[PDB]
């Protein structure tokens, strides 16, 4: 508009700013992005919805969602796995979820150049940051959670993949204020390492597309070695003309997973069936600009009966890549990002 992100053909820059408003409308005083009005909030989608939100040039939100990450952030630096209109219902820490604070908030700066909002921000990224490689385990894998008593030392690809990336923004905004961390180099260098040659750390999980595109999305997989893994699952996930499966025995499409598959062909060049795949989802998309979760396409429900916000923002942010409209259109290509430390593995 023109600053906002369109794709000729299958979503205008109107349609765009629309599914970001209904994000916004379901904003809570305290700034939280839930997944719909009435429904609880995680810490992940409410920074992919933040994102969104800047993508679409609704600033004032997004920056009240980076206040609430701010202001509810715990002393040891996490936030509780889920919230429903401020009464905590799971107070344990998932390290995916704390980590993406840190792309939430280097995205932003690449979109404003606001040097304030990352001095207000990076106290907040540092000490999720921290939080989140003491969860790091012997092998480079990351624990998925923590809980008053301790850790639970089972690793997830998805979430590995997603917190590796996590870090490289986290490195990226490190340098932008002029503190190096050394320790967040050496940290993000052994998760890339575990992800990419260590496949016995983290739990079997082949029927989830996410696990079978993260790797590539968070940049841990790129060039052949990315091409051949989407290549490999390919059949199995993706349904003609509708997007892809979030699971591969069940006959159900989803929105999110669909966009994050087309920010992962976007990221190796694969901008034909990006572009397919981003098209094939918009059957989601309601009469407000929100999106509904997900398409059980052997018989026409939707499932689970509800419209997320968050998937609507998934969309944004794959439009902005397809279309490279903003100026942090290309985080999860991460031409530009940090790589930390690779070598010295134990
Ligand atoms: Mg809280
Ligand atoms: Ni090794």
């Amino acid at each position: 508009l023109d600053a906002v992100p369109g794709v000729p053909g299958v979503l205008t820059p109107e349609q765009c700013r629309q599914t970001a408003q209904a994000i916004a409308d379901a904003q809570e005083p305290s700034g939280a992005l839930p997944w719909f009005e009435g429904g609880h909030t995680d810490p992940w989608d409410h920074v992919e919805n933040a994102m969104a939100l800047t993508v679409a040039g609704l600033l004032e939100p997004a920056r009240a969602a980076f206040d609430w990450c701010r202001t509810t952030q715990r002393p040891d630096g996490s936030w509780p796995i889920q919230i429903r209109n401020g009464v905590v219902e799971d107070a344990n820490s998932d390290s995916n979820f704390c980590a993406y604070v840190a792309t939430g908030v280097w995205h932003h700066v690449l979109i404003t150049g606001d040097r304030r909002f990352a001095e207000t921000m990076w106290p907040v990224v540092a000490k999720a940051i921290d939080f989140v490689i003491d969860m790091q385990l012997p092998g480079g894998e990351i624990a998925w959670a923590r809980s008053p008593s301790g850790l639970y030392e089972e690793a997830l690809l998805t979430g590995c993949a997603s917190i590796y990336h996590s870090i490289r923004c986290a490195l990226a905004l490190a340098d932008y204020m002029g503190e190096p961390q050394p320790e967040w180099e050496v940290a993000v260098g052994r998760l890339g390492h575990a992800i990419a040659e260590h496949p016995e750390a983290f739990v079997t999980k082949d029927r989830w597309s996410m696990e079978w595109y993260y790797p590539v999305l968070g940049g841990a997989l790129r060039g052949e070695a990315a091409r051949a893994r989407i290549n490999r699952r390919w059949n199995d996930f993706v349904v003609p003309g509708l997007g892809i499966r979030c699971v591969d025995d069940r006959p159900w499409v989803t929105g999110a997973e669909t966009c994050e598959l087309v920010l992962a062909l976007d990221a190796i060049g694969d901008l034909t069936r990006a572009h397919e795949q981003f098209a094939a989802m918009h059957h989601l998309r309601e009469e407000d600009g929100s999106y509904w979760t997900g398409l059980v396409y052997d018989d026409g429900k939707r499932w689970p009966i509800e419209r997320t916000t968050w998937t609507g923002a998934a969309m944004i942010l794959a439009a902005d890549a397809l279309s490279r409209t903003t100026p942090g259109n290309g985080i999860f290509r991460g031409v530009d990002l940090p790589r930390g430390l690779e070598g010295e593995y134990d």
